[PDB]
């Protein structure tokens, strides 16, 4: 509808893989070369299925800040035959506030599906489903089950993905350029 959906679409159609676990269907968002981001509670294992093709896990890190709390980012290195796009110009260095964000989400249930969230606090620490969790943005639209992996946009920024909500609030991980030098 307007230059926050742009964004965001640019983004779903290039940068986006539906993956699938043990656990469910979640959006996936590749970074660069064959890296891509998941929520932890994905539960990635050895195998994963990447836009419903078998494919081999070469390495999965469950981040955790330097006070060794969760982060809810999992990065994967997928063993696929193409690269994504590099996006990586695209994040944030530092922890900050955002206004006018979008949440985007791409799975079987919920294909092409865009949310305008509005003002995202830097919220910090966060209790999520009974795990201290920091680098949370905070939304106040109520987003449902499905959302989870949903990348969250401004203008010109990628700054996190959907990890959970409290039916009134959403919650998201932030990314940060510093989890993808190379
Ligand atoms: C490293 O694994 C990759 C990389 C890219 C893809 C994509 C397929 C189609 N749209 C673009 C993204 C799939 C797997």
């Amino acid at each position: 509808m307007g230059p926050g959906f742009d964004f965001a679409q640019a983004i779903m159609k290039k940068n986006t893989v539906i993956a699938r676990t043990e656990k469910g269907e979640f959006t996936m968002l590749g970074v660069y070369d064959r890296v891509a981001v998941i929520p932890t509670h994905a539960s990635v294992g050895e195998i994963i299925y990447i836009n419903d093709v078998e494919t081999r896990v070469l390495d999965a890190c469950a981040l955790r800040d330097l006070t060794d709390t969760n982060l809810e980012i999992t990065i994967v290195k997928l063993d696929r035959n193409q690269k994504f796009r590099d996006i990586r110009h695209f994040l944030p260095r530092c922890e900050d506030d955002y206004n006018d964000a979008v949440l985007s989400v791409h799975t079987s249930k919920f294909p092409n599906m865009y949310i305008p969230v509005g003002q995202v606090t830097n919220y910090g620490f966060l209790n999520l489903g009974g795990t201290p969790t920091h680098r949370i943005l905070m939304y106040n639209f109520p987003t449902r089950a499905g959302q989870c992996g949903g990348v969250v946009t401004t203008t010109g920024k990628v700054i996190g993905i959907h990890v959970g909500g409290n039916g009134a609030q959403g919650f998201a991980a932030m990314l940060l350029h510093s989890y993808f030098t190379d």
